[PDB]
């Protein structure tokens, strides 16, 4: 149950323990409208070779009226995670890290809704 | 028809903040969360009629300790990697702009915020287990 | 005259804020209603204890606005000044790190009490006494 | 009578953040701007025509040097001092809540900025100049 | 040279890198007014028994009008980092961390100021009060 | 027990009340490595002609695989104010403003060693 990496980029972060998992996402080449849009989290323990697939995810990609809806936002995998940190907070888990994340969390989609707000003052959301 | 599968005990996930114009979030309804949280999130068209969810994308979250149970699904930190690169992406595009520079910042402090929970954690040698 | 008797009306004080050459005063926490000071002046602080020289008043909306209308101004509107003056000072001169700084807090609280009246719309109880 | 005044040169405050569904903030023409800001604000209605400005209340900040001028307007700081003391007299009331929390350490840490230029002047000893 | 760790005590936080240097304060028992006064930064090279000093900061003990200047204010070590990284970012090593952290830190001044600001509102100083 | 300032630079910052104490430091012209290392506390009574020293400090000075180990890291005394301003949380003195100031000295830390992490992956360390 593998695949072959080929041309699939891995993504370290300085941010990144990946200690447990590492995240891919499409050749730099295959790069539509600027940006990534089909990312795989797989198993570490993989060679360089090959991913271990755990899960994929494949962003909105291209205008909505032409390619339909093909993909998630950056807002919906923010919201998940909010969900799941909130949810930890009202168990024995609950601490302050967590906490400050939600917030952070929040202030983040605050910006990003900021930046689709000021577009539709003009029109061109 | 073939893209529809009921709501049943799935539940919307609300928020005021999120636009909520083209795709909707679900998650498993409370009472099946196991180890205190959802794990198991569907996002789907939103013109859809209630009854009914119309899948786009699967989102399964790591249930349970690993080194308990192993390797099941993925962690919030990889969903927020993947948001920080293309935001980043962005930045370094023709769309460049301070609100994308501003998410970006609260994302890595976010990032931040949680690799000091795992680092407490470690010292204490409770990493990935279910220990409070 | 220029001068009001101060009466009632209590005086502002915060470290934050210099208080050089205007002073803030409010209405009595006894003649407070719906739960907040709704009728400020600034006047010039060297004036007389006794008296106020009020240089403007500022009035808030008392009130719900579903239940008692329209009569005064929301925090949002003063804080959108605010903004709108220190972004005409970024765009001269006189462009500051300080003063981005502040555009962003402002901003963000602005977002902070955008998300508190957007989750009342969700709850459809904005601009009612609900909680 | 009417509480009702043309708007005229007055130009229109539209900004993403601010709704517009109860009011609508104005200030001077820009052509009329002294000193690279705007100073005269008006707070009004948002239902009139843009014709005319439905007036509310009337904010204006200090247009000039003091020495020469007088006090003749408020400051920042006056206005985000009212709002804290407002927010802060909300935490203490049933309407308490975390988002509020938030508004006001923003606007404290905004003062904080504020007030940071000023000492700064004041340690080179340019202030006010 | 070498002096032993006796009553030192280590102090370990997960959010320091503890590469090269440790650092360590008088022991828990002893601290007067609440909290360390006494610190040496020493090497890591391991003789658990004792401390290898590099430098000692002292921080002041009590009301400045009964005991005196007697040590360091945390203000000034925050001071000492905030010129370095400004210094750091005007060198070919300028950098967007860098940036964040001069704000943090300029903001961590400002919150410890609001509170003597603040105790100036009502005249305490220096004080047990 | 006094010094001359001579070289010497006053550190000034308006965000300092500074009124009892002021730090000074090496001559810009003498700065090493793009910034400065050698600072030292003093007390305000004196004139301008004098230091009076109530205290040394010292920073790491040259790459540390050149030079040794000879003075502190910014995270040292980071780490110090962070842990006396817990300690006065843990006492009467408990203020919101003190745990607002040991989130951001926290997050000061957090982005220097974003830092070095981000180099370590590049893998660089200390290089020129
Ligand atoms: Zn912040």
């Amino acid at each position: 149950g593998l695949v072959p990496r080929g041309s699939h980029m891995e993504i370290k972060n300085g941010l990144c323990t990946q200690k447990y998992t590492k995240v891919y996402a499409e050749d730099k080449e295959k790069w539509k409208f600027n940006a990534p849009h089909h990312f795989i989290v797989g198993k570490a323990d993989c060679e360089d070779e090959y991913i271990e697939p755990i899960e994929y995810v494949n962003f909105q990609e291209g205008p909505i009226k032409e390619y339909g809806i093909n993909g998630v936002n950056n807002e919906d995998l923010i919201l998940m995670v909010i969900t799941r940190l909130q949810a930890f907070q009202d168990s024995p888990y609950k601490c302050r890290e967590n906490a400050m994340a939600i917030t952070k969390l929040q202030e983040c989609l605050m910006w990003l809704g900021k930046r689709t707000l000021d577009r539709e003052v003009k029109g061109i959301e």
